[PDB]
């Protein structure tokens, strides 16, 4: 159980697999081993880092609209970082041509930062109008996202793990 | 760069711990400024004193906490 490099052996099983073929009926024995991976490793290496990145993308909402250099830099760097993070992860996953679960969880974080960087663009656009009402709408969008994104991520978080906890 | 040279394994290595730690200490550092900027925007004189206080703490808090982890880490993996 310890000897295995990348998997952990949970179970063993001796069954029969005697079948009937075109040539005849041949007796057959099948021994079976069950390998599952340590969630612990993959949690620290892949998931936790990106959780920190998504959280970082949120703190631009708590900055005012006027600080353009603050929220631009936060938004674009977080996205650059996520692309690098995704790059480091992608270049160690075993080559496969179907969507893995981690691959879903990567594209999600990629979206939540794309939307975070997008949210500021909306706020900056409507805040340029001199009317006081647009300003109250500009400020409102921020206050919403301050608690909207953490909810939506937490919703996805629930959906994701429930889908892939089987 | 580090992760892409470690031999493939699926259990938490010691270096992997120490990487995630530094990743956290910088995440918290970038987070500390966000707190300072948030409370400093308030025009009240008291909040300014707290904003300055948070900085002065972190100036010596982080080096302590890292040194604490430093002690904990090596002692755990010095066997
Ligand atoms: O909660 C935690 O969820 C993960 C994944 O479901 C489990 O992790 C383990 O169990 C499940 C089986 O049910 C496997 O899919 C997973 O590969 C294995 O590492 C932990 O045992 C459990 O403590
Ligand atoms: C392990 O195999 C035994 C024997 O068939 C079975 O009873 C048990 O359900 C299996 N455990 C798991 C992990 O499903």
């Amino acid at each position: 159980s310890s000897s295995l490099p990348s998997f952990q052996l949970t179970n063993t099983s001796t069954t029969y697999c005697t079948s009937v073929t075109n040539t005849g009926i041949y007796s057959c024995l099948r021994t079976t081993i069950q390998l599952k991976r340590e969630f612990s490793f993959y949690l620290l290496q892949l998931y936790i880092p990106s959780c920190m990145l998504v959280i970082v993308s949120w703190v631009s909402f708590w900055f005012d609209r006027t600080a353009i250099p603050a929220r631009v830099t936060l938004g674009v760097t977080t996205l650059l970082t996520m692309t690098a993070q995704s790059a480091g992860i992608n270049s160690q996953l075993p080559p496969v041509s179907y969507i893995k679960a981690i691959d879903v969880w990567i594209g999600a974080c990629m979206t939540f930062i794309f939307c975070a960087l997008l949210e500021f663009a909306l706020v900056n656009h409507i805040a340029n109008a001199g009317t006081t009402e647009w300003n109250d709408i500009s400020k409102r969008v921020d206050l919403i996202s301050r608690a909207l994104f953490p909810v939506l991520f937490f919703v996805f978080n629930i959906l994701y793990w429930s889908r892939f906890g089987h």
